[PDB]
């Protein structure tokens, strides 16, 4: 229950120097709470999690628990490219204690059912009291989660389920159907977040909720009542920021926080290279899209 | 609206010596009229189109025809391996009075989206006063309608839509939000039916209908009222029979004509070689699913 | 040895009214036999099969093997999307005496490997006294020729070899290493000729060949000469040849038919829909491929 | 002429304790030098890079500095998940001497052409008086070196060319053809070795040839004599042998640290989680694949 409703993928919040802000972070962590959405994915890829240090997420985890504790229920995406700085995540992160913790598969190379697994068990064993949530993301890790692996996972007793990345939606109904009622799937493509959540996604973790999440928590809201009239105008709406948000030479996030910038004051910094930077041209697309979000909430809530 | 709810892909119905049943035909036709479903799409792959000679596909749409024209609607896919058989399939069904007329992408080789536009629109010219379906289907036949030679074909006025049988229920959404009110996309992925319904799709065509059409009028029911968790139960239930109907040995649409041998008595005949005939072994998976389909309606309608 | 060296796909032949042309198929045979290539590939994805009807194909064939009988060794090209048709060309080219029948796998559906071992086995038993070549063309039939698929195929006696279609030259190096000295793998990307030729493949099917048969055959003697750099400046040649062919709005082969019009007086008539055709703006690339031709000729021989 | 020949990928060296081995480094490039090979490609996959920290890297470096300095010719590949850090690792190549630098792309996310040439460039700027190595490496990485980007990169005068690590030699041929002269390409595929060099790659780099460094030698010597027959035998020999290497259920490189153990006596380490360790059932594949390498060199050398 705590894991089910809108939760945001949490960005990476710089200083003007280029180095964690624990100001920001604090910052962008106020701005959720005050939002009301059901909690809060940390150092995932939304949060730049790649272009990290070790320490870098530490300070950025640390400083998310200082705002969120008993008001935002907190998943702390831990892994690395190394199976030993994934291991140091995840017991730092249950240190603090975090409510779950999640881990992409092994990246650049393309490794075996049975690597990954132990890939994912070793990371879930150094954080052996929390819940333990994996991926299947086939179109930047490789390949998707097979039955065969889910099988294999869902023997780790802290596994609670599986944020589903990949753009099918048959993913999530064949997942839910053969895990059952006590694990939960979360719905990863934001575009089509009310059909992911009706075939049985329960769960939903985004990174375009951070820019629009009243509008992600209208959409659940709609989804929950079954109004998919009202639901469906809320996704085209969400939609086409997104398009327009992805229509910049800058990257998505280096747009979505100029977005926050402008709509709520919050200063998040750069995006860290080879991210691109946005250029002087892109600043009309940021303008736009901020003034779309602003018409969105006006006329949805 | 007379394109708008379940439009079943009809079979291919032979007779015991591998030749089109005209029998057959007007008997599955029947069948459709019986079972109350919006209309019936002809001559699509899961009609084993592929594998029928020009004639073979003219015999059929007429006998369809003899039973179907003030009950159900008819969508008849023309599209052959050449321009000059598609477009005599084209004359043909504007001839019998048929709603609409559909084309899956040039084949084998992946030509140029004007390549694409061409064939199209040349068929669309062997049949000017009736409604064109235009595909994305990248999986077959190459690569994704892109949304610059949908623009191109709405330049065309007979096309009213897309029939869209790519996995991502966001290319349902794009192309409903491109094109607008005035057109139509068809769900075409059997397993995210109420997925690629919710977000846009108005029109609904499959190959697994016709095993359990009253399963997918009952779902449909239940999207058309908003019970999502009436909807979700017979979509996992449809999904299942589907995991079991493609588990033999033998092709689905061979486990598909079996069943309705085994449900309805209907003797559609086997499926045309290169597609695998059922063996021994698959009598099991063949009465099982038969026996599902049975359990599903009891408990949903 | 009757199947090794510089074998050209052959091209198909219409007159002015867009049917195959007798007169066009003996003029084109003659073109070969004059050029001294090894063989000619008969109704291959090159000739059009996909857009020929099986009294098409019939016609080609029978015209080839008036010119070709005791000059040039032919591969007939049967399969048809159905078993039936590819049966019944399978049956006549014996009939004309072939030397060997070629057969892609199965297309559109991906059909699984006992599917496509039935189909070439079909074919191959319409044929029960003839040679037989299977394919690898994952890029256009779906998937890959496996190893065990491969296995499976060496149990049928009349299985000489594989046309290897896919990119990778391991590909070769992995057939012709399971299958040994009585097999010929025969290269596919013109493009990659040499490489090909150099790994393991003794045969050579190429749909560019016909255009500058000449060349082909000087590097083929290059490579079994031994001499690289000479074979490397061919292939550059051949290669930017290609590329220019494949810079036209109209298809290569509508570029090449114009091409051997130009260089040699052959009307091979234009491409069969939905082919595109060449447009006005494609006659200074086809002009300038000619000549291409010309120079690599009085360079290289 | 520096980069042309055999330079095989250097492997990490580790201790018992899973870290980096000074005496271990200094031991295999003591190895390299003995052999004879052209020179080393330092910390590429092959190195394990994806899985040491910015520290582990320049001790590898460091090390193979002391032994190799006017013997081999050394390309440290110094791309990180971040510019940052990749630009630290550039300054401090070049600041101990090496002969160039080379970097894989951009890794998980798929990031404009526009970003990968800053990303390039920002790393080749880090180290200006020293040349620069670029990947086209689809498989892993996501999408291929274009044309285009290509282009943009030959701007930068220290760019010398690039490691061409997809499968088609026909992306060798077209990569040469382009740059000229001037540039280089290294064949990737190891088991593509003698076709990827007779088709324009003067460089080859790869990862299995520190398990048979002599026979990689020897098939180049073969090429460059032009003895097509003698050089198809040993690619064949190297070629099964790297197949028994890759049947184990431990990775490649935990095999071929193994052998290295079993025919030259070096202790290399294990290879770094998630890599899969070699299990008590790999140690006769281990053991057949050393004698294997020991037979291939009595044969042909």
């Amino acid at each position: 229950e705590k894991y089910k409703g809108v939760i945001p993928a949490f960005y990476a919040c710089y200083d003007k120097e280029g180095n964690i802000s624990p100001e920001g972070v604090q910052g962008l962590t106020k701005y959720f709470v005050k939002k009301g959405v059901k909690g809060v994915y940390v150092n995932g890829s939304s949060g730049e999690c790649i272009y990290q240090s070790v320490e870098d997420r530490k300070i950025v985890l640390e400083n998310v628990m200082k705002v969120a504790e008993g008001k935002l229920t907190v998943i702390a995406h831990v892994a690395c490219n190394n199976t030993k700085d994934s291991q140091e995540l995840a017991r730092h992160a249950e240190g603090l204690g975090v409510d779950a913790i999640a881990a992409i598969p092994p990246i650049y190379f393309h490794l075996p059912e049975y690597a990954i697994a132990q890939y994912w068990n070793a990371i879930s064993a150094a954080a052996p009291n929390t819940d333990f949530v994996i991926y299947n993301i086939p179109q930047l890790a490789g390949v998707a989660l097979t039955q065969n692996l889910f099988v294999e996972m869902r023997k780790n007793p802290n596994v609670i389920g599986v944020k589903n990345s990949s753009m099918p939606v048959q993913d999530i109904q064949m997942f839910k159907q053969a895990a059952g009622a006590e694990y939960i799937i979360f719905n990863g493509p934001d575009e089509q977040f009310m059909s992911g959540r009706v075939i049985g996604a329960e769960g939903a973790i985004g990174g375009t909720y951070g820019a629009m999440p009243e509008l992600y928590l209208k959409l659940d809201e709609c989804i929950n009542a079954g109004k998919m009239t009202e639901a469906r105008k809320i996704q085209y709406a969400c939609n086409e920021i997104i398009y327009k948000m992805c229509s910049a030479h800058g990257n998505m996030y280096a747009v979505i926080k100029a977005i926050l910038k402008i709509n709520e004051g919050l200063e998040l910094g750069a995006v860290r290279e080879p991210l691109p930077a946005l250029v002087d041209e892109d600043m009309e697309i940021v303008k736009e899209a901020a003034q779309m979000i602003c018409d969105a909430k006006k006329k949805f809530l």
